[PDB]
Parts: structure tokens; C-alpha cells; sequence
């Protein structure tokens, strides 16, 4: 006679599954899990190379990093984490070079050592041209932080292959993504917590799926079947992770979305490049970086006469394109407004809620888009579930 | 009536104090400790600088190491330890170079990037003088890992202010203790454990000495109370870790030793060179390198306004000077070894051990001279002061 569900979720993403993993361990609540992929774990997927037993990361690296205790305390509940810290090199003209700005990349673009304070006064110089408090793009910004000379030669090229954008049209949140140091610290992340899943991120991804009052589907496309599920359970509200435009079937226009291809290679060499990820910031060259996936796990024996490498290339998100990045130019945040107007409204008229990187247009880490599942959990599905509080404010 | 104490030892290093810690409390027995210098710890005291709060190792800084579980898991009964990873630069023509041997160091001083392939033929292309496996000294140990052009720009003027010594003639086991490799990590050791005490050397150190069986007498010489101490104590025996050498009054001869002085200097600016550890390869400078220890703890939050730094120099250790290093040349060996007769004898007529770095003039690090000392106790110390055995086989 009751509801078969009490939640709908859309997407086993790191968002998705942290909301039914919450809901169904705390609240006691059966929830349906919805994802169109033959796997779980949306982009977190990683899988095992058969001829070298490597794991790789499908849809591109993934580093977990957080500051947040809280985040951090929760998802060692499922993983353990290794001591891996994360280290970026950069190629410029032949020449590898220690990345991102620090004592490394100045003393060798430029010829000599330069010690901190002889190194702050040779930028100040070179970012006489625009404040940081004053910037508004992402060009005027990475300048107003690294210098013009060190922007055209590691920014300028990179972002052009990557987003295929005018510098003065991106938001300056994308390049202050990257720690501005003068020290000869060149650790690409700056965070508290950080380290790869011990057992593979699958293992990490099936824990959280893993209680019984979980089901998910995988195969089906949530457009395809909620005309049958909702009225199975009419009272169960919906979390939905996907595309925020396509929900609304482009109605308002179409949001700027980059989108990546990837070159899986096996080589018979042992080593290709020494190191994990290897960016390369010339134009010469039509990928943006290098992975090589046995550097990633150093504490792990792999054989010494193959290794796994992977090119990664960057284009416009057409139709049926998987999304990766939101571009959010003035124009798209101008849609994006229009388009939360459109999900308030269906928020209030049919209980579906929109979160993650895809649902809210946002550039999301995994710490990031983890934290924002337990605050949409704290604050709005748990009061909801359990004591009847509307969706809205 | 009976015996005041079970055993004696000289010095509170890590050799000494892991022998009387373990003699006190898994054997429950009084031990005595004889340090003539003013404070614990031998040359792993810390001290903290008044100005500026900082940690400082008063005689060299100090790395802990291992790639032993059980001397790693013997060591954190006593103290916590930081994720801290030891990394060393190298200046060479008013350059900062990667360090050590790798693909960073390589494309720097070559002007180019070298996949790990052509790396490896690189060097064994300027390493064609001499094989690895035939190696007798530093020298040609050293080209045969490295090759020639590295050899003389970052070891060979090294070398001669840190040794005053033909290259030709210092045990190739010196150079062997930097890792040599192909990629690009610049980590300085290659060991399985690896921190630094999070409350600091001399905290640890107090821990190790602070059960009530152990008594430590500073400010006392050896050989100005053994006289009226072992009387007390007949069947006590005595574990020296002093210079070995000196413990015979020189009689066969000095041993090679080198002893080092310390600069220490409070700037009035926040940070000198924004990495812990800067080796100096060039001659056209006194010291071997400069320690800034502000980036030991980088946990920890000091001012920034202030920074403590210190100046390293070496020369040959004379008579009252206190030894750091044992240069081990072929002459050295040999009287080292008329000095293990004497040292096997006074075992057998009087119980006297000898070990640590000093006591058996080895290249020592603290990792292994608290694995001496366990291994001492195991097979030597634990059967006598317990079941009567012999010291000597
Ligand atoms: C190349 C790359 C590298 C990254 N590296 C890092 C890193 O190193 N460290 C870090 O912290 N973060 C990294 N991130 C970011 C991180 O991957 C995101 O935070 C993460 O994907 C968050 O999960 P999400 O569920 O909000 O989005 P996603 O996990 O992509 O979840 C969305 C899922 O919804 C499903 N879906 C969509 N529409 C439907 C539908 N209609 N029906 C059914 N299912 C649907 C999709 O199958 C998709 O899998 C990286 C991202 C990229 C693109
Ligand atoms: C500059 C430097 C840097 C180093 N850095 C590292 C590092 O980063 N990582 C690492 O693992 N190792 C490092 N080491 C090595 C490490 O310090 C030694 O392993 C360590 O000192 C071992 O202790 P030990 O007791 O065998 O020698 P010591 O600790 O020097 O102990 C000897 C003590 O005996 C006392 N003594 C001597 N004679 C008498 C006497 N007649 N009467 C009373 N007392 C006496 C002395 O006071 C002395 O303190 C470093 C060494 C140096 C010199
Ligand atoms: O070598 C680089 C790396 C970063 N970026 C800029 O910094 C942004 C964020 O870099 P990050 O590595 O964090 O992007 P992601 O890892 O998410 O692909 C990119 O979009 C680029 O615009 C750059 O210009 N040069
Ligand atoms: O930049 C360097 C550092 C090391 N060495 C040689 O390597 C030996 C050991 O170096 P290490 O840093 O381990 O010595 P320690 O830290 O004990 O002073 C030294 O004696 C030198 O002969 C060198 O030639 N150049």
C-alpha cells in the first residue's frame, strides 16, 4: 500500500552517493539510485589495465584534497588514503619546468636564483600593470599574481588549448585554483588532507553504495523512467545531478560546457615521462597534458617493461556531449540566473532538488561537491524526510 | 650490601639511551648514564630560539629515517612524528638546482628535457670510464652513478670542503647514501618511515630516559669517575659510545675524524631561501650548506617577520675537539682495526662494550644506531645481565 522509495537519486556521482549513503544509514530510508553509465562513481570511475594491472583513471585524473576535517573524517569511512602528494611539471620550448609559481619556476625561467624577497620585488614589478584586488577576468588576474612574462609563457597557452576562450572573458576563480607561492614548495595542492584511495577509487565508490537499502540502477536515464517510478513513491522528493540545462531541455539556451577525449596507451617502456602528470603549455602540441597512472601509486609493484600513459584533449561540449567543465562567461552566468529561477520553481511544484557540479554549473572538486551533499543533507533533505519541513525557505 | 647499579653507560645518544631504556624496563634494572655535556641527546638536541620560538638542532639538523618496521614502531612509543619529507637544493653558479640525481637536476644543468630513457643513456654514456660493480673509492663511484660533468660540478668541490680529502681515497659507501634515480623525485632519502619529532628532538629524547630505573649524570666524564663508580658496581658491565679511539688514550694512533662549526643568525626577514636544507657545491664559499629550520615544522605557525638560519663549515677534528664524522681512508681502516683488538680485549677483561657512531667510528645515522643498539641488546646485553652468558663468543 506505502511508497516502494523514499528518495529519488539521479547520478552515482561522489554527490549522489554521499546523499543516499546519508539518508539511507542515518534516516532509515530506502533510496533509488538512477545512472545512465554501465558503472557507478560518474567520473571517479577508475578501472585496472589488463596487460599491466594499472589502475587508470577513466575520465580523467582524480587527487583528493580537502581542509575540511569533517569531509575528511567521513570518507575514511570507506577508504583508507595512501601519502601521495600531488606534484605538476610543466613543458615549455624542451624544457621541463617545476610548476605551479613558486622559487623552482622563477630561478629557471629566468636564469638564477632568486631568493623570496629578491623573487617578490621581480614580480611586484612585472605585475605593476593591474592589482589583484582588482581583477576581474582570469587573464588580469594570473598576471596580477605570476607576472605578464611568466602568463605568456605557462597561462596563456594552456588556457587557450583548455577553454578555447578569450583570457578576458573566464572567471578569475579558475586560475587562483593554483597555489602563488615563493618558497620552493611546488605541491600543486594546498590542503590539510590529502592522498589516493589505498584499494582504487571503484572499491571507495562501492562502500558508499554499499547498504542494502540502496538500489541502484545502472543502464537508465532518469527522463526515460520517472514517468513510471514517481508515482510508486509520490511523496519521495528527487535529487537530481545531471546537466542543469538539459533538465529543462534547453529551453532558456544552452549553457558553455568543455568537454575532454582521452588516448590510452600501452608502451613497452617502463617509464614514459618520470612523473604522474606532465602539462604541456605550448600550442605546438594539441593536448593539454600527460598522465602516466603507475607514478600515482608508488607504494604498488608494477612491472618494468610496460607502462600505461593517457593524452588528454579538450573541446566544446556539443549535444549529446558528456559535460566536464562549466566555462561560466558573462553570458553563462546571465543563463545560469535564468535557469536556478527554473529549478526554485520545480523545487517547490515537484520536490526535485538540484546539486553537484553538473546540477548547479559549478567548477566542483570531490572535497568540494562531498561537502555540499552533507550541507544539502544537514539542512534541507534531513529536516524534510524526517520532520516534514518543506524543501524551501 | 649488594650492587648500586646493573650497568653502566657512557653518553645519552640514541645508541646509549635505547640500550639503558631497554635494560630498565623490559629487564627491570638499574642503569646508570654518564653524559659530560650539559644536556641529553648527544648531537640530536634541540633547542628553541628565544626570538622567534623555532625549533633549532644545535649540532646539524636532524632527519629521521627508516625503512625498519621494528625500530619504527620502537621509536613512536616515545614520540609523534610530522609528514614532513626531506628535500635538499644545490647551488652551483648563483643557480638552484633539483637535487639530487634525477630528471630535474638533469634537464637543468643540460638546458633540456630527458625522457627517463634518454637519461639513462646519457649518463652511461659520460659513466663509460668506470663500472658501478668495480668501484673502489668516492671518486670513481660517484662518476660511475652520475657521470663525469655532474660528478665535478655537484660532488667533487662538495667533497673538498666537507672532507679536506683526496676523493680518491673516501669510501664510495659515502656517496651511495644519496639515491640515484630517473624520475622525478627529489625526495633526499629513499626509506620506507620518514618525520621529524612533532614536539621536538629533546622531547623525545627525555622520554626515552625518564623511567625511574635510569639515572643520568650530565656534566660528568667517564673516565674522572670510573674510578670510584665501578667499585660500587663490580658486576656491572659498561656500555661506551664515546670516541673510540680516545678511549685507549690514542695509544696505536688518531683516527681520521672531521668535526663541524655552526653560524647561527636571527634575520630580520621572514624567510632567507624558502627551502630547510641549501647545499652550497661551490668553492667560491666556506660553508657546505645553510639550514633555515622554519621550514621543518611548516605545521607549526611562526612570525614572519623573523627567521633563524644557520651556517654549516667543516675542518679536521684535533684534540679536544668533539668528532662529527669518521673519514674512514685506507690508513683509517687499518688502525681502526688494531683498535677493535684492544676493544675485543677490554670486553673480556673487564665487560666494557662499545658501540654507537663514535664507539665503533662507523657513518651512522640514528635509524641505525638505535637498530645497533637493539640488536646489542638482543644478543648480547640480555643473555649476560639476565641468564649469565658471556659477552663474548
Ligand atoms: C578531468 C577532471 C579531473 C578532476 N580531478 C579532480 C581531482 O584531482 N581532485 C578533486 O577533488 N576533484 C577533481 N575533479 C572534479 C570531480 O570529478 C567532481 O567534483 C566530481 O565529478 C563530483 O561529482 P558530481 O556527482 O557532483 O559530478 P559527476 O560525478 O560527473 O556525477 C554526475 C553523474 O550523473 C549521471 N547522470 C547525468 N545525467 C543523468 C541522467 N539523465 N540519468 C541518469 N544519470 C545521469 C552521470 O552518469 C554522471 O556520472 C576532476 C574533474 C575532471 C573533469
Ligand atoms: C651534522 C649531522 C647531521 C645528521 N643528520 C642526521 C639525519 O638527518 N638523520 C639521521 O638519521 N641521522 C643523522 N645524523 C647522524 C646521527 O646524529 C647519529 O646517528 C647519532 O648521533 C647517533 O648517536 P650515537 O649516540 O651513536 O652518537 P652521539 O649521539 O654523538 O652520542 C655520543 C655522546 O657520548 C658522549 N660522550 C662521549 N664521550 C664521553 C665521555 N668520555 N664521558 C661522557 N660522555 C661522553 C657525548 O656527549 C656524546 O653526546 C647526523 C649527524 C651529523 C653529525
Ligand atoms: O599549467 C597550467 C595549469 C593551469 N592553468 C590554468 O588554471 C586553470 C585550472 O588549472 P587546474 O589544473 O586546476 O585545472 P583542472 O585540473 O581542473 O583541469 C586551467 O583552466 C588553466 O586556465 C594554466 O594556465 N596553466
Ligand atoms: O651536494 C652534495 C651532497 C652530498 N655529497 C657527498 O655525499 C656525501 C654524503 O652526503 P650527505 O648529505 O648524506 O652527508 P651528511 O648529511 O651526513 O652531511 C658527502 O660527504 C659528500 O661527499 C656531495 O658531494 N654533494
Amino acid at each position: 500500500m506505502t511508497a516502494r522509495f523514499d528518495l529519488f537519486v539521479v547520478g552515482s556521482g561522489f554527490f549522489g552517493l554521499t546523499i543516499a549513503e546519508r539518508v539511507a544509514t542515518q534516516l532509515d530510508k530506502r533510496v533509488l539510485v538512477l545512472e545512465r553509465r554501465p558503472h557507478i562513481g560518474g567520473n571517479a570511475y577508475s578501472e585496472a589495465e589488463p596487460q599491466t594491472g594499472i589502475e587508470v583513471h577513466k575520465y580523467g585524473a582524480h587527487l583528493f584534497h580537502t581542509s575540511n576535517k569533517r569531509v575528511w573524517d567521513y570518507v575514511r569511512q570507506f577508504t583508507d588514503f595512501t601519502d601521495y602528494r600531488h606534484r605538476v611539471f610543466a613543458m615549455h620550448n624542451g624544457q621541463a619546468y617545476q610548476f605551479p609559481m613558486g622559487l623552482g619556476l622563477v630561478s629557471q625561467f629566468f636564469g638564477k636564483y632568486f631568493t623570496p624577497e629578491q623573487a617578490r620585488q621581480l614580480i611586484a614589478e612585472q605585475a605593476a600593470e593591474i592589482d589583484t584586488a582588482d581583477a576581474q577576468n582570469l587573464e588580469e588576474k594570473a598576471i596580477s599574481l605570476i607576472g605578464r612574462p611568466l602568463y605568456e609563457a605557462f597561462v596563456k597557452g594552456y588556457t587557450a588549448k583548455q577553454w578555447q576562450t578569450d583570457p578576458k572573458e573566464l572567471p578569475a576563480a579558475n586560475i587562483t585554483r593554483l597555489p602563488v607561492r615563493y618558497t620552493f614548495d611546488n605541491r600543486y595542492f594546498s590542503d590539510t588532507y590529502e592522498g589516493l584511495p589505498t584499494d582504487g577509487y571503484t572499491a571507495w565508490l562501492q562502500n558508499m553504495a554499499a547498504d542494502h537499502r540502496i538500489e541502484v540502477r545502472l543502464n537508465t536515464d532518469w527522463f526515460d523512467v520517472r514517468g513510471q517510478l514517481r508515482p510508486g513513491s509520490p511523496a519521495a522528493p528527487v535529487v537530481y545531478t545531471g546537466p542543469l540545462d538539459r533538465y529543462f531541455d534547453y529551453a532558456e539556451g544552452r549553457l558553455g560546457w568543455r568537454t575532454l577525449d582521452f588516448e590510452v596507451e600501452v608502451l613497452p617502456i617502463g617509464d614514459f615521462q618520470g612523473t604522474a602528470v606532465m602539462n604541456y603549455n605550448d600550442l605546438d602540441v594539441p593536448y593539454t597534458r600527460i598522465h602516466e597512472f603507475r607514478h600515482f601509486h608508488p607504494e604498488r609493484d608494477y612491472r618494468t617493461d610496460k607502462t600505461v600513459i593517457m593524452r588528454e584533449y579538450s573541446r566544446f561540449a556539443e549535444d549529446d556531449d558528456e559535460p566536464y567543465y562549466p566555462i561560466n562567461t558573462e553570458a553563462d552566468r546571465a543563463l545560469l540566473a535564468t535557469y536556478r529561477a527554473r529549478a526554485k520553481s520545480e523545487t517547490a511544484s515537484s520536490k526535485v532538488l538540484f546539486g553537484g557540479r553538473l546540477g548547479t554549473y559549478q567548477y566542483l572538486d570531490m572535497h568540494m561537491a562531498i561537502a555540499s551533499a552533507l550541507n544539502m543533507y544537514d539542512n534541507v533533505l534531513a529536516p524534510h524526510l524526517r520532520d516534514g519541513v518543506p524543501l524551501l525557505q
